[PDB]
Protein backbone atom coordinates (compact mmCIF):
# COMPACT_ATOMS: atom_id res chain seq x y z
CA UNK A 1 0.00 0.00 0.00
CA UNK A 2 1.17 3.93 -0.87
CA UNK A 3 2.33 5.88 2.15
CA UNK A 4 -1.01 8.08 0.96
CA UNK A 5 -3.59 4.80 0.97
CA UNK A 6 -1.88 3.52 4.45
CA UNK A 7 -2.41 6.82 5.82
CA UNK A 8 -6.13 7.21 4.26
CA UNK A 9 -6.62 3.91 6.04
CA UNK A 10 -5.25 5.25 9.87
CA UNK A 11 -7.38 8.42 9.05
CA UNK A 12 -10.68 6.50 8.88
CA UNK A 13 -10.09 4.36 11.34
CA UNK A 14 -9.29 7.15 13.91
CA UNK A 15 -12.30 9.00 12.48
CA UNK A 16 -14.28 5.63 13.44
CA UNK A 17 -12.75 5.21 17.23
CA UNK A 18 -13.35 8.98 17.48
CA UNK A 19 -17.05 9.26 16.64
CA UNK A 20 -18.50 6.09 17.56
CA UNK A 21 -20.04 5.72 20.98
CA UNK A 22 -19.10 1.42 21.05
CA UNK A 23 -15.92 -0.40 19.34
CA UNK A 24 -15.55 -3.86 18.73
CA UNK A 25 -12.10 -3.68 20.89
CA UNK A 26 -14.22 -1.80 23.86
CA UNK A 27 -17.64 -4.21 23.35
CA UNK A 28 -15.48 -7.48 24.01
CA UNK A 29 -13.85 -6.42 27.20
CA UNK A 30 -17.05 -5.32 28.42
CA UNK A 31 -18.29 -8.84 27.21
CA UNK A 32 -15.45 -10.79 28.41
CA UNK A 33 -16.40 -10.23 31.77
CA UNK A 34 -19.94 -5.60 34.89
CA UNK A 35 -23.34 -5.05 32.31
CA UNK A 36 -26.70 -5.62 33.57
CA UNK A 37 -28.27 -8.91 32.42
CA UNK A 38 -31.90 -8.15 30.94
CA UNK A 39 -33.52 -11.62 30.85
CA UNK A 40 -37.26 -11.37 31.19
CA UNK A 41 -39.43 -9.41 32.17
CA UNK A 42 -38.98 -8.72 35.59
CA UNK A 43 -34.84 -7.63 34.81
CA UNK A 44 -36.25 -5.31 31.93
CA UNK A 45 -38.57 -3.41 34.32
CA UNK A 46 -36.00 -3.07 36.64
CA UNK A 47 -33.57 -1.74 34.30
CA UNK A 48 -36.10 0.64 32.97
CA UNK A 49 -36.80 1.65 36.68
CA UNK A 50 -33.19 2.82 36.99
CA UNK A 51 -34.04 5.66 34.18
CA UNK A 52 -37.66 6.73 35.33
CA UNK A 53 -37.99 6.29 38.83
CA UNK A 54 -47.75 2.13 31.08
CA UNK A 55 -46.99 0.92 27.47
CA UNK A 56 -46.48 -1.98 26.92
CA UNK A 57 -42.95 -3.68 27.21
CA UNK A 58 -42.41 -4.38 23.72
CA UNK A 59 -43.14 -0.82 22.93
CA UNK A 60 -40.96 0.70 25.29
CA UNK A 61 -38.18 -1.78 23.82
CA UNK A 62 -39.42 -0.45 20.27
CA UNK A 63 -38.46 2.71 21.35
CA UNK A 64 -35.26 2.61 23.36
CA UNK A 65 -33.82 0.80 19.88
CA UNK A 66 -34.89 4.45 17.88
CA UNK A 67 -32.71 5.90 20.17
CA UNK A 68 -29.36 4.37 19.08
CA UNK A 69 -30.21 4.80 15.61
CA UNK A 70 -30.61 8.75 15.98
CA UNK A 71 -27.76 8.87 18.32
CA UNK A 72 -26.00 6.42 15.00
CA UNK A 73 -27.39 8.96 12.59
CA UNK A 74 -25.49 11.69 14.21
CA UNK A 75 -22.23 9.94 14.73
CA UNK A 76 -22.12 8.59 11.04
CA UNK A 77 -23.02 12.01 9.49
CA UNK A 78 -19.81 13.62 11.08
CA UNK A 79 -17.58 10.19 10.90
CA UNK A 80 -18.31 10.59 6.96
CA UNK A 81 -16.88 13.75 6.49
CA UNK A 82 -13.33 12.03 6.97
CA UNK A 83 -14.29 9.85 3.31
CA UNK A 84 -11.87 11.58 0.71
CA UNK A 85 -14.34 13.70 -1.66
CA UNK A 86 -18.03 13.26 0.84
CA UNK A 87 -17.57 16.87 1.93
CA UNK A 88 -17.35 18.26 -1.24
CA UNK A 89 -19.94 16.33 -2.79
CA UNK A 90 -23.08 18.10 -3.94
CA UNK A 91 -24.90 19.11 -0.06
CA UNK A 92 -28.43 16.86 -1.56
CA UNK A 93 -25.88 13.86 -2.52
CA UNK A 94 -24.12 14.11 0.85
CA UNK A 95 -28.03 13.96 2.36
CA UNK A 96 -28.63 11.00 -0.42
CA UNK A 97 -25.71 8.75 0.69
CA UNK A 98 -26.52 8.90 4.42
CA UNK A 99 -30.12 8.18 4.07
CA UNK A 100 -29.26 5.10 2.52
CA UNK A 101 -26.35 4.29 4.46
CA UNK A 102 -27.12 4.89 7.58
CA UNK A 103 -28.95 1.42 8.51
CA UNK A 104 -26.42 -0.36 6.54
CA UNK A 105 -23.92 0.74 8.85
CA UNK A 106 -26.12 0.26 11.95
CA UNK A 107 -26.23 -3.36 11.65
CA UNK A 108 -23.26 -3.58 10.53
CA UNK A 109 -21.64 -2.00 13.66
CA UNK A 110 -24.24 -3.46 15.55
CA UNK A 111 -22.62 -7.18 15.50
CA UNK A 112 -19.62 -5.37 16.71
CA UNK A 113 -21.72 -5.71 20.57
CA UNK A 114 -23.61 -9.50 20.04
CA UNK A 115 -22.75 -12.44 20.42
CA UNK A 116 -24.94 -15.54 20.03
CA UNK A 117 -26.44 -15.06 23.33
CA UNK A 118 -27.28 -11.46 23.62
CA UNK A 119 -26.01 -8.23 22.41
CA UNK A 120 -24.73 -4.83 24.65
CA UNK A 121 -26.83 -1.99 25.43
CA UNK A 122 -27.68 1.34 26.98
CA UNK A 123 -23.82 1.98 26.60
CA UNK A 124 -22.19 -1.19 27.61
CA UNK A 125 -24.40 -1.10 30.80
CA UNK A 126 -26.90 -3.33 29.99
CA UNK A 127 -26.85 -6.87 28.24
CA UNK A 128 -30.21 -8.07 26.52
CA UNK A 129 -30.11 -11.93 26.25
CA UNK A 130 -31.30 -13.11 22.64
CA UNK A 131 -33.79 -15.52 23.72
CA UNK A 132 -35.71 -13.06 25.73
CA UNK A 133 -36.26 -10.96 22.48
CA UNK A 134 -37.53 -13.87 20.82
CA UNK A 135 -39.84 -14.10 23.42
CA UNK A 136 -41.29 -11.04 22.69
CA UNK A 137 -44.99 -10.67 21.40
CA UNK A 138 -45.34 -10.75 17.48
CA UNK A 139 -44.39 -8.62 15.48
CA UNK A 140 -41.90 -7.51 17.93
CA UNK A 141 -40.05 -10.96 18.22
CA UNK A 142 -39.27 -10.33 14.73
CA UNK A 143 -37.23 -7.50 15.03
CA UNK A 144 -34.01 -8.30 15.88
CA UNK A 145 -33.62 -12.30 15.31
CA UNK A 146 -32.31 -11.38 11.67
CA UNK A 147 -30.04 -9.17 12.84
CA UNK A 148 -28.23 -11.70 15.23
CA UNK A 149 -28.40 -13.90 12.15
CA UNK A 150 -26.57 -11.55 10.06
CA UNK A 151 -24.24 -10.65 12.97
CA UNK A 152 -23.18 -14.08 13.72
CA UNK A 153 -21.70 -14.76 10.60
CA UNK A 154 -20.31 -11.45 9.88
CA UNK A 155 -18.59 -11.84 13.47
CA UNK A 156 -17.12 -15.25 12.41
CA UNK A 157 -15.10 -13.14 9.69
CA UNK A 158 -13.05 -11.75 12.68
CA UNK A 159 -12.72 -8.21 11.60
CA UNK A 160 -10.93 -5.89 13.55
CA UNK A 161 -11.93 -1.65 13.74
CA UNK A 162 -9.72 -0.96 11.80
CA UNK A 163 -11.51 -3.16 8.71
CA UNK A 164 -15.26 -2.17 10.08
CA UNK A 165 -14.21 1.73 9.41
CA UNK A 166 -13.27 0.79 6.18
CA UNK A 167 -16.19 -1.45 5.62
CA UNK A 168 -18.56 1.29 6.78
CA UNK A 169 -17.00 4.38 4.89
CA UNK A 170 -17.14 1.68 1.62
CA UNK A 171 -21.27 1.54 2.52
CA UNK A 172 -21.41 5.00 2.87
CA UNK A 173 -20.03 5.36 -0.49
CA UNK A 174 -22.37 2.94 -2.55
CA UNK A 175 -22.77 4.60 -5.85
CA UNK A 176 -25.95 3.38 -6.63
CA UNK A 177 -28.28 4.74 -4.35
CA UNK A 178 -31.54 6.27 -5.96
CA UNK A 179 -31.63 10.14 -6.95
CA UNK A 180 -28.23 10.77 -7.04
CA UNK A 181 -27.18 14.01 -9.09
CA UNK A 182 -23.23 13.37 -9.21
CA UNK A 183 -22.99 9.91 -9.50
CA UNK A 184 -20.03 9.87 -11.55
CA UNK A 185 -18.11 12.05 -8.70
CA UNK A 186 -19.50 9.48 -5.93
CA UNK A 187 -18.25 6.44 -8.07
CA UNK A 188 -14.80 7.69 -7.79
CA UNK A 189 -14.77 8.72 -4.45
CA UNK A 190 -16.47 4.68 -4.01
CA UNK A 191 -13.92 3.36 -5.88
CA UNK A 192 -10.98 5.23 -3.98
CA UNK A 193 -12.07 3.87 -0.85
CA UNK A 194 -13.16 0.52 -1.70
CA UNK A 195 -9.12 0.78 -3.46
CA UNK A 196 -8.34 0.96 0.13
CA UNK A 197 -10.42 -1.51 1.89
CA UNK A 198 -9.08 -3.95 -0.70
CA UNK A 199 -5.46 -3.42 -0.22
CA UNK A 200 -5.96 -2.91 3.62
CA UNK A 201 -7.97 -6.18 3.88
CA UNK A 202 -5.10 -8.41 1.97
CA UNK A 203 -2.52 -6.60 4.41
CA UNK A 204 -4.47 -6.98 7.85
CA UNK A 205 -5.99 -10.58 6.93
CA UNK A 206 -3.47 -12.50 4.91
CA UNK A 207 -4.99 -15.74 6.38
CA UNK A 208 -7.94 -15.13 3.80
CA UNK A 209 -7.87 -13.78 0.54
CA UNK A 210 -11.36 -14.02 -0.07
CA UNK A 211 -12.50 -11.76 2.39
CA UNK A 212 -12.96 -9.21 0.10
CA UNK A 213 -15.89 -10.82 -1.85
CA UNK A 214 -17.24 -12.33 1.57
CA UNK A 215 -17.57 -8.42 2.38
CA UNK A 216 -18.89 -7.05 -0.73
CA UNK A 217 -21.64 -10.17 -0.30
CA UNK A 218 -22.19 -9.09 3.10
CA UNK A 219 -22.95 -5.29 2.12
CA UNK A 220 -25.84 -6.85 -0.40
CA UNK A 221 -26.97 -9.24 2.65
CA UNK A 222 -27.40 -5.87 4.52
CA UNK A 223 -28.94 -3.99 1.90
CA UNK A 224 -31.68 -6.82 2.04
CA UNK A 225 -31.58 -6.96 5.89
CA UNK A 226 -32.44 -2.83 5.88
CA UNK A 227 -35.34 -3.35 3.17
CA UNK A 228 -36.57 -5.72 5.28
CA UNK A 229 -36.56 -3.71 8.90
CA UNK A 230 -38.35 -1.15 7.05
CA UNK A 231 -40.73 -2.85 6.36
CA UNK A 232 -41.26 -4.32 9.71
CA UNK A 233 -40.69 -0.77 11.01
CA UNK A 234 -43.93 0.01 8.96
CA UNK A 235 -46.09 -2.55 9.96
CA UNK A 236 -45.56 -1.92 13.69
CA UNK A 237 -46.01 1.87 13.03
CA UNK A 238 -49.53 1.58 11.14
CA UNK A 239 -50.40 -1.39 13.08
CA UNK A 240 -49.70 -1.20 16.88
CA UNK A 241 -51.09 2.35 18.16
CA UNK A 242 -48.73 3.47 21.03
CA UNK A 243 -45.46 2.49 18.62
CA UNK A 244 -44.31 6.18 17.06
CA UNK A 245 -41.33 6.70 15.07
CA UNK A 246 -38.69 9.27 16.04
CA UNK A 247 -39.19 12.21 13.25
CA UNK A 248 -35.30 12.10 12.14
CA UNK A 249 -35.95 8.29 11.66
CA UNK A 250 -39.00 8.69 9.67
CA UNK A 251 -37.42 11.02 7.43
CA UNK A 252 -35.03 8.86 6.84
CA UNK A 253 -37.53 5.78 5.66
CA UNK A 254 -39.68 8.17 3.83
CA UNK A 255 -39.15 7.66 -0.26
CA UNK A 256 -36.53 4.87 1.02
CA UNK A 257 -37.66 1.63 -0.36
C1 LIG B 1 -37.14 -1.22 16.09
C2 LIG B 1 -36.34 0.02 15.69
O1 LIG B 1 -35.18 -0.40 15.03
C3 LIG B 1 -34.24 0.63 14.84
C4 LIG B 1 -32.95 0.01 14.32
C5 LIG B 1 -32.35 -0.63 15.56
C6 LIG B 1 -32.70 -2.06 15.91
C7 LIG B 1 -32.11 -2.68 17.17
C8 LIG B 1 -31.20 -1.87 18.06
O2 LIG B 1 -30.66 -2.46 19.19
C9 LIG B 1 -30.43 -1.59 20.25
C10 LIG B 1 -30.27 -2.41 21.52
N1 LIG B 1 -31.56 -2.82 22.06
C11 LIG B 1 -32.30 -3.89 21.67
C12 LIG B 1 -31.96 -4.89 20.57
C13 LIG B 1 -33.44 -3.94 22.44
C14 LIG B 1 -33.39 -2.91 23.31
C15 LIG B 1 -32.23 -2.22 23.08
C16 LIG B 1 -31.81 -0.97 23.84
C17 LIG B 1 -31.97 -0.93 25.35
C18 LIG B 1 -31.57 0.32 26.12
C19 LIG B 1 -31.00 1.51 25.36
S1 LIG B 1 -30.51 3.01 26.24
C20 LIG B 1 -30.37 4.34 25.00
C21 LIG B 1 -30.84 1.47 23.85
C22 LIG B 1 -31.25 0.22 23.09
C23 LIG B 1 -30.85 -0.43 17.71
C24 LIG B 1 -31.43 0.20 16.45
C25 LIG B 1 -34.77 1.66 13.86
O3 LIG B 1 -35.62 1.31 12.98
O4 LIG B 1 -34.37 2.85 13.93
Amino acid sequence: MTADLKSLAKRIYEAYLKNFNMNKVKARVILSGPPFVIHDMETLCMAEKTLVANKEAEVRIFHCCQCTSVETVTELTEFAKAIPGFANLDLNDQVTLLKYGVYEAIFAMLSSVMNKDGMLVAYGNGFITREFLKSLRKPFCDIMEPKFDFAMKFNALELDDSDISLFVAAIICCGDRPGLLNVGHIEKMQEGIVHVLRLHLQSNHPDDIFLFPKLLQKMADLRQLVTEHAQLVQIIKKTESDAALHPLLQEIYRDMY
